[PDB]
């Protein structure tokens, strides 16, 4: 969780790229979904404006969280590349990739890791 760290400075990234992330409520001019890095540093989930900024804007462990895809989080065509992570009493997080092979791998390379 807390300390700012820089993206290029995080401990073993097994996995990093661009995702949109959902916004958490409702008025939102222009977009309900924007680019972020994100990056998987151990069991932190963290994520950024850019692959370069020197802060997070967020991040959260992924202790106790599920992840799954779940092709309802958009009406357009790019549904098919909507995932994500929650569990019932969490805040939930939610993306989509550039593909729907690539948010297979997130949401394989998450679940390798929540075994």
């Amino acid at each position: 969780q807390f300390p700012p760290i820089a993206a290029q400075d995080l401990p073993f990234v097994i996995k990093a790229g661009y995702l949109e992330k959902r916004r958490k409520d409702h008025s939102f001019l222009g977009f309900e979904w924007q680019k972020r890095w994100c990056a998987l540093s151990k069991t932190v989930f963290y994520y950024y404006g850019s692959d370069k900024d020197k802060q997070q804007k967020g991040e959260f462990a992924i202790d106790g969280y599920d992840v799954r895809m779940n092709n309802t989080l958009r009406k357009d065509g790019k549904k098919d590349c909507c995932f994500e992570i929650c569990a019932p009493d969490k805040r939930i997080y939610q993306f989509t990739a550039a593909s729907p092979k690539d948010a297979e791998e997130w949401v394989q390379q998450l679940k390798f890791i929540l075994q």
